[PDB]
């Protein structure tokens, strides 16, 4: 069956590598700083911010954070991003969200300054990104491409299957892979695709990152193929991924989640964070 | 044959739109202005600027012209673009490329306010439009789409194939036609793609952007397809297009080029302008 591809066995060679860089950069003078904007009490909120100070602290990446409560202002916002902008110590940061609904998401996450975009998410990177500009790429879609490298998965001349259009994944994955330095064919599919199967039967490589619960199955996957898991979805059941297990039995590879790509999404936060630093 | 995809008709019908959308605008004292900056001595480029002016006369929107010469320096082309952003009449505006070698094109580029991105082309636009935010859009892709529409080919499941990646054109194309409110599906191929043939046998429409003379040839088409023709190349005999005249013979529609999607890349230039005034 399929040889797994390992998520957690890969960041933690990531995590060793990031260690070796900001000692480098500790030596050189600046220790790179992650910020976070953390708006309210949302309990998933708190625990993703919590999960990325944690990583942070397992590299010696400086935790910078602004928690501020739900009834800001939104000039008390715009001095927080400012602020972020600014402080030297701060080499990247993110917005979570969601944004207590009486402030302006859009208005705040286009404040950030490109230039400290940990996420890789600011509208202006990912228009470097579409324009060939080099620039902060997004996490996720670096920890596909990265997963698939580590594991001599040629995506030169492959065929790509990309399942979901979310603006995090699916939709920047299919500018990343298109890039003359990855050089894929990709076919991007969603929901208003007709005969799905059709198209993921050809791919060399499927991406499902749509978010519905078991979508790929065996029946869908060409034999051989490498099959990554992105999606993810709460059922009655607990959360669940993209891919059903009877791909095991016919694909290459199989990316589980966990384990997959989610441990990869993080680790490419860090090395954002520190190539920041690092191009300086 | 296949009918042809004949753009005037359609630009026609934008331009009565436009006019009445302006007069809408002067009414509530808002008369939008199309700048155009124009360096140096490319008679080309002159042609270009002076018929942007004589569409924006067409509609009623002010024309702004910033004729430099050859030989600016940077900080007079900065003071020129800054200028354009600070000016009230104008409400978008383009940097008329080439410029001459001595300047850096992309700073230029991105130090166009994207407020008043005529073009459709700064990278926070078309971070926008990955991100979902209204913004100018790029006018070749628009004007792709919108010739489709008008033709009642329907883009919602269609399963496109774009053959080429420029960052105008083939980039862009592939995020517009992905989104909810056009719902393709899309294959986005290139001078990297193997098997093309295979892959744009199986499209509705092939959208032919690559700027390779004559690559897709009838052989590589379903018959009833809808062909775009976008792509020129220089040759000599001249410039030629994308799309060998063969296919004229089995596709359901072919866009002439010229006179295809030309005439509404034009007509989107002047949209975005429109559409940043009421945006207001």
């Amino acid at each position: 069956g399929a040889i797994m591809l390992d998520g957690k066995a890969t960041r933690d060679e990531i995590f060793g590598d990031l260690k070796q860089r900001v000692a480098a950069l500790d030596a050189a003078g600046r220790t790179p700083g992650l910020g976070t904007i953390l708006v309210g009490d949302d309990p998933g909120s708190q625990a993703y911010v919590r999960g990325k100070h944690a990583d942070c602290a397992k590299v010696g990446i400086t935790s910078i954070r602004r928690d501020l409560p739900a009834d800001i202002s939104t000039a008390t916002l715009n001095e927080t991003i400012d602020e972020l902008n600014a402080n030297p110590d701060c080499t990247g940061y993110i917005v979570q969200l969601p944004l207590p609904k009486h402030l302006d998401e859009n208005a705040a996450l286009e404040r950030v300054d490109p230039a400290k975009d940990a996420d890789g998410l600011h509208p202006t990177n990912l228009g470097r990104l579409v324009l060939g500009t080099p620039a902060p790429l997004p996490c996720t879609p670096r920890g596909i491409v990265h997963l698939l490298r580590r594991y001599d998965i040629s995506i030169a001349g492959a065929h790509v299957v990309v399942i979901g259009r979310g603006v995090t994944v699916g939709r920047p994955l299919g500018l990343l892979l298109t890039r003359r330095s990855e050089n894929a064919t990709v076919t991007l599919c969603h929901t208003g695709t007709r005969d799905l199967p059709a198209l993921t039967r050809q791919a060399d490589i499927v991406v499902a990152a749509v978010g519905v619960a078991h979508l790929l199955t065996a029946d869908m996957v060409r034999p051989g193929a490498a099959v990554i898991d992105v999606g993810v979805s709460r059922t009655d059941d607990g959360l669940v991924g993209d891919v059903h297990p009877d791909v095991w039995e016919l694909a290459g590879h199989v990316s589980p989640n966990p384990g997959g790509v989610g441990p990869l999404t993080r680790a490419f936060l860090l090395t954002n964070v520190v190539e920041l630093a690092e191009r300086r």
